[PDB]
């Protein structure tokens, strides 16, 4: 199926006997579920995203169904508010995000302009909104948190702000404060058409 991206790109995964909800997330290099019962020896671990870390039990070799789609590979459990599939098994299932046609055996990644100045960012369906690395932006705006895999971090709103990823213009709320990567979220994925395939 192709999946657009007005709502949460949410699919039904089968893993270890038992159902479960998880969102499809080009945005994530590793697949993270929350705490759960899985078979088996496992490794400790620590991953980061936005607001830290968190320690994780690493499974390798899981067979995982995710929405009917068969694939084998790590896994990872532990503290995350929700359940994610990331490019390690997104690749296994073919997904591609179109909007070009993307594969995801690589971090999705494009350049875009914004307050005259030319960066790269990642294409992140699994993020609700656009977080940009600290940066020199002109006009108001408003203090705002928002939270990621190992907690939470203040960043400034800026409102009616002018983007263009990938050559495509787009308008809408951009998040700045401390992340480690520039994140195109699901605001801005919609204003420039990009649809999940797999
Ligand atoms: C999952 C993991 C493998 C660890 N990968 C990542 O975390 C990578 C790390 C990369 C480098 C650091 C900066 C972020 C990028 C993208 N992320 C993936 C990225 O898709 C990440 C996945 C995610 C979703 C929900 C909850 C936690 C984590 N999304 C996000 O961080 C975005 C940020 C935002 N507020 O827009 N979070 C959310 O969209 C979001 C939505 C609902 C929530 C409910 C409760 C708590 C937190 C919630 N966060």
């Amino acid at each position: 199926p192709q999946v657009t991206l007005w709502q949460r790109p949410l699919v039904t995964i089968k893993i270890g006997g038992q159902l479960k909800e998880a969102l499809l997330d080009t945005g994530a290099d590793n697949t993270v579920l929350e705490e759960m019962s899985l078979p088996g020896r496992w490794k400790p671990k620590m991953i980061g995203g936005i607001g830290g870390f968190i320690k994780v039990r690493q499974y390798d070799q899981i067979l995982i169904e995710i929405c009917g789609h068969k694939a084998i590979g790590t896994v990872l459990v532990g503290p995350t508010p929700v359940n994610i599939i990331g490019r390690n098994l997104l690749t296994q299932i073919g997904m591609t995000l179109n909007f070009p046609q993307v594969t995801l055996w690589q971090r999705p990644l494009v350049t875009i302009k914004i307050g005259g100045q030319l960066k790269e960012a990642l294409l992140d369906t699994g993020a609700d909104n656009t977080v940009l690395e600290e940066m020199s932006l002109p006009g108001r705006w408003k203090p705002k948190m928002i939270g990621g895999i190992g907690g939470f971090i203040k960043v400034r709103q800026y409102d009616q702000i002018l983007i263009e990823i990938c050559g495509h213009k787009a308008i809408g709320t951009v998040l700045v404060g401390p992340t480690p990567v520039n994140i195109i979220g699901r605001n801005l994925l919609t204003q420039i058409g990009a649809t999940l395939n797999f």
